[PDB]
RNA sequence: UUCACAUUGCCCAAGUUU
RNA sequence: CAAUGUGAG
């Protein structure tokens, strides 16, 4: 439970391909440099950000002489040259159009410790000096430019790009400083996201209740109008020179609106002198709620780089969407374009610490990895050859598939909709499809009934059980998107334990043998069958011992909620194929990514793999989706040991291998075919199996980029594998190979997708446990909990399939 | 709620005188 | 998973 282990050796098996890779390489100094810790009394970042931008040009002559210094925009400021004060304090003091401001000096960047740990010979990459780079090549951006997050975006010039209800699009670009194996990179991704026009608040309420103008409304807002309003502009700022956090909208109009005894429209007819038109219309109330002071919207403007938080409307993401799509080749060119465009050597800032950045992208060589086989079942014992990717289910027969006797229809959509006709007609093609696949639909459904709202549910769930010895599966059919759904699913998940398998009642009117057949898949294997396998012969060797396979995530609650649990989820393999895996589920603190009961669920899983296979894990593979460098150590430390107290409290000396990896699909690199001819398909990806593990992966540590899955749209997403740990001291080739065959044995679809199966499914548990709570969500704790706790009979299924 | 891929929403980061 | 797109035997 210590530092990640180094990369072991480097990846020889596959064909190569010529890759170019966002990562634009830095000539980095071979000096020292300054750091400061600076304290200003009393502030936003970039008010920070903005005094000492003013400071420096104040205190030129006395101290800072004819030097450059970045800012981080809190409390550290570096210098490429050291400060005339040496190693003493100072307090200072800035004018604005009230600040103290404190510096010291704590520290010297080496720098040239940088080149030597990149060069392998340190072992350690040292952190406080790769935080010094980025703020050097952030200072600038930092002020010209609206951040968000560790990118930046700004109005497009010369061109618009509205949304609908007062919105735009801006465009920017990610930006991150990273180490790698050849040199300092950096890595720049294009990007954009939805912002607030810095239009009139009178056009503002113009876009958001609908008006193609001012005098369509003549008198005030009506109930629905004024609430819809206020729900819109509440939270967002406002200018007159000065600014304004808007609180409220106020109830009278302005003429009639007012203040302690006067009225805003008298206020300003003779205060600020101007009638207002529109006095009809209502005023803003501004800043603190106990105050007394209100705006109208003739003088208000939205102000400018204001990020919208809401979620978009549905055509407002239709026109996100459309304006943002892109090709990988068109991708790549946008990139490029940017970076001739930004022209970082010019940067004065970047100048003084004379750094040059790369014109051009790098190039990295990849390897195209061999797909694995996959193998059927039934009398052909047929096999299947992923091409770029893909596969499909005609003629071959499920491994292991279900024979299914005892079966029910439950339409919850309308019968003048969803006829007899229709149904009988979707279980003939379905029967059909399924007997080809293995799995035979043996007879008619032995119940078939109309249902109307979630009140019908529970009652024909428990009739169904208690009639119908043997009962296998339910079908429901459902007339779009409904609460039934999620009724549907706590009924036969948690409370009664019953498999359910439910279509949208349009691809039951009409049915095509590919959605029938990747039906088939969900149903065989919710009813416990095996769908396929690897090629037994086709492993790697870890297959020679007895290994279990888990997978890990965490899923927290959306954007601007505050109270709503995270949710951890884990599942474990159950055969040596592998194929099965049973699941576990906790509600947990909100916003933690850390599994806190962790140890309790790897234990479950183990008891149960040793039920089904009668063997103990020798060792153990951990993939862990989502976390981030930033949180590397913090979620090793707690969940590395979690497992060993779970081998440990199991049986004395049980002490499996345990590998932990941990699974990022997403950050900001992105691969493109230098290549024209290896692009594959319309949007012109790079192939499926592609994997870099060299040039711009970690210098020391064992990392690597995979592609397992088809580009079918835009620019993939090539997950990236970290390995925090392995006791059992795995070759990059066998590694890379055991995560590329796994992301084979997903059996929701005949493909292969873009991470790991078992991290895949625990996506699905925790997805599925959001479905469980929806608007359910010490004695807090407890309620939820059961909320999300499957029935007995669900424990050991594929419930989430 | 056939499914995958792609944009966003998720930990880190970011943000927080009328 | 939700919204929105592109696709499949
Ligand atoms: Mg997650
Ligand atoms: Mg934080
Ligand atoms: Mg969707």
């Amino acid at each position: 439970a210590f530092k990640p282990p180094p990369r072991p050796d480097f990846g020889t098996s596959g064909r190569t391909i010529k890759l170019q890779a966002n990562f634009f390489e830095m000539d980095i100094p071979k000096i020292d440099i300054y750091h400061y810790e600076l304290d200003i009394k009393p502030c936003p970042r970039r008010v920070n950000r903005e005094i000492v931008e003013h400071m420096v040009q104040h205190f030129k002559t006395q101290i800072f002489g004819d030097r450059k210094p970045v800012f981080d925009g809190r409390k550290n400021l570096y210098t490429a040259m050291p400060l005339p004060i040496g190693r003493d304090k100072v307090e200072l003091e800035v004018t604005l159009p009230i600040f103290k401001v404190s510096i010291k000096w704590v520290s010297c960047v080496s720098l040239q410790a940088l080149h030597d740990a990149l060069s392998g010979r340190l072992p350690s990459v040292p952190f406080e000096t790769i935080q010094a780079l980025d703020v050097v090549m952030r200072h600038l951006p930092s002020m010209r430019y609206t951040p968000v997050g560790r990118s930046f975006f700004t109005a497009s010039e010369g061109c618009s790009n509205p949304l609908g209800g007062g919105r735009e699009v801006w465009f920017g670009f990610h930006q991150s400083v990273r180490p790698s194996l050849w040199k300092m990179m950096l890595n720049i991704d294009v990007s954009a996201t939805a912002f607030y026009k810095a239009q009139p608040v009178i056009e503002f309420v113009c876009e958001v209740l609908d008006f193609k103008s001012i005098e369509e409304q003549q008198k005030p807002l009506t109930d629905s109008q004024r609430v819809k309003f206020t729900k819109e502009i509440k939270g967002l700022k406002v200018e007159i020179k000065r600014k304004y956090r808007v609180c409220n909208v106020t109830r009278r109009p302005a003429s009639h609106q007012t203040f302690p005894e006067c009225t805003v429209a008298q206020y300003f007819k003779d205060r600020h002198k101007l009638v207002l038109r529109y006095p009809h219309l209502p005023c803003l109330q501004v800043g603190q709620e106990q105050k007394h002071t209100y705006l109208p919207l003739e003088v208000c403007n939205i102000v400018a780089g204001q990020r919208c938080i809401k979620k978009l409307t549905d055509n407002q993401t239709s026109t996100m969407i459309r304006a943002t799509a892109r090709s990988a080749p068109d991708r790549q060119e946008e990139i490029s374009k940017l970076m001739r465009s930004a022209d970082f050597n010019t940067d004065p800032y970047v100048r003084e610490f004379g750094i040059m950045v790369k014109d051009e992208m790098t190039d990295v060589t990849g390897r195209v990895l061999q797909p694995p086989s996959i193998l059927y079942g039934g009398r052909n014992k047929a096999i299947a050859t992923p091409v770029q990717g893909v596969w499909d289910m005609r003629n071959k027969q499920f491994h292991t598939g279900i024979e299914i006797k005892v079966w029910a229809i439950a339409c919850f959509a309308p019968q003048r909709q969803c006829t007899e006709v229709h149904l009988k007609s979707f279980t003939e093609q379905l029967r059909k499809i399924s007997r080809d696949a293995g799995m035979p639909i043996q007879g008619q459904p032995c119940f078939c009934k109309y249902a109307q709202g979630a009140d019908s549910v529970e009652p024909m769930f428990r009739h169904l059980k208690n009639t119908y010895a043997g009962l296998q599966l339910v079908v429901v059919i459902l007339p779009g998107k409904t609460p039934v759904y999620a009724e549907v699913k706590r009924v036969g998940d948690t409370v009664l334990g019953m498999a359910t398998q439910c279509v949208q009642m349009k691809n039951v009117q009409r049915t095509t043998p590919q959605t029938l057949s990747n039906l088939c898949l969900k149903i065989n294997v919710k009813l416990g069958g095996v769908n396929n396998i690897l090629l037994p012969q086709g492993r790697p060797p870890v297959f020679q011992q007895p290994v279990i396979f888990l997978g890990a995530d965490v899923t927290h609650p959306p954007a601007g909620d505050g109270k709503k649990p995270s949710i951890a989820a884990v599942v474990g393999s159950m055969d040596a194929h592998p194929n099965r895996y049973c699941a576990t589920v906790r509600v947990q603190q909100h916003r933690q990514e850390i599994i806190q009961d962790l140890a309790a669920m790897v234990r479950e899983l183990l008891i149960q793999f040793y039920k089904s296979t009668r063997f103990k894990p020798t060792r153990i593979i951990f993939y862990r989706d989502g976390v981030s460098e930033g949180q590397f150590q913090q979620v090793l430390h707690h969940e590395l040991l979690a497992i060993r107290e779970a081998c440990i409290k199991l049986e004395k000396d049980y002490q499996p291998g345990i590998t932990f990896i941990v699974v990022q699909k997403r950050h900001h690199t992105r691969l493109f075919c230098t290549d024209k001819n290896e692009r594959v398909g319309k949007s012109g990806n790079i192939p499926a199996g592609t994997t870099v593990d060299t040039k711009i992966t970690h210098p020391t540590e064992f990392d690597f980029y995979l592609c397992s899955h088809a580009g079918i749209q835009g620019t993939s997403r090539p997950s990236h594998y970290h390995v925090l740990w392995d006791d059992n001291r795995f070759s990059s080739d066998e590694l890379q190979i055991l995560t590329y065959q796994l992301c084979h044995t997903y059996v929701r679809c005949t493909r292969s997708v873009s991470i790991p199966a078992p991290a895949y499914y625990a996506h699905l548990v925790a997805f599925r446990a959001r479905y469980h709570l929806v608007d359910k969500e010490g004695r807090d704790h407890q309620a939820l909990a059961k909320a999300v706790q499957v029935h007995q009979d669900t424990l050991r299924t594929m419930y989430f399939a």
